[PDB]
């Protein structure tokens, strides 16, 4: 867990199509804190650290995954196959791994974010 959050992630974010924003931030993707929110609502006393930890915990085989975790998935069941497919406009959330390489998707970039970022 060399990363800490809040140090240095960028991410150069731009308001609309073509245009970079006035003011470029230095914090996490909102997507990331949306992560957190989630995961914290799953179950209460998670951290930042622990949560470095479970994400470095089940990232064993890649997709044969896990229970004792919903986050996209309604219907709770351990059989259910279905194909990944990438929705335009959305926080990705079932269909990556992030363990493997590759390019992000649909350019959902330019949202709203916090405020104690450096700015």
């Amino acid at each position: 867990s060399m990363l800490p959050t809040l140090s240095d992630t960028y991410i150069p974010q731009c308001s609309t199509d073509g245009q970079w924003r006035q003011v470029q931030c230095n914090g996490p993707p909102e997507q990331v804190f949306e992560l957190y929110q989630r995961w914290e609502a799953q179950n209460k006393g998670q951290d930042l650290t622990p949560a470095k930890l479970l994400v470095k915990i089940m990232s064993y085989r890649e997709l044969q995954d896990v229970p004792l975790a919903a986050l996209e998935g309604k219907r709770p069941q351990p059989r259910e196959n279905i194909l990944l497919e990438p929705y335009l406009f959305w926080q990705i959330l079932n269909g990556q791994l992030s363990q493997y390489p590759g390019s992000y998707s649909d350019f959902s970039t330019p949202l709203a974010h916090f405020d104690l970022r450096n700015c």
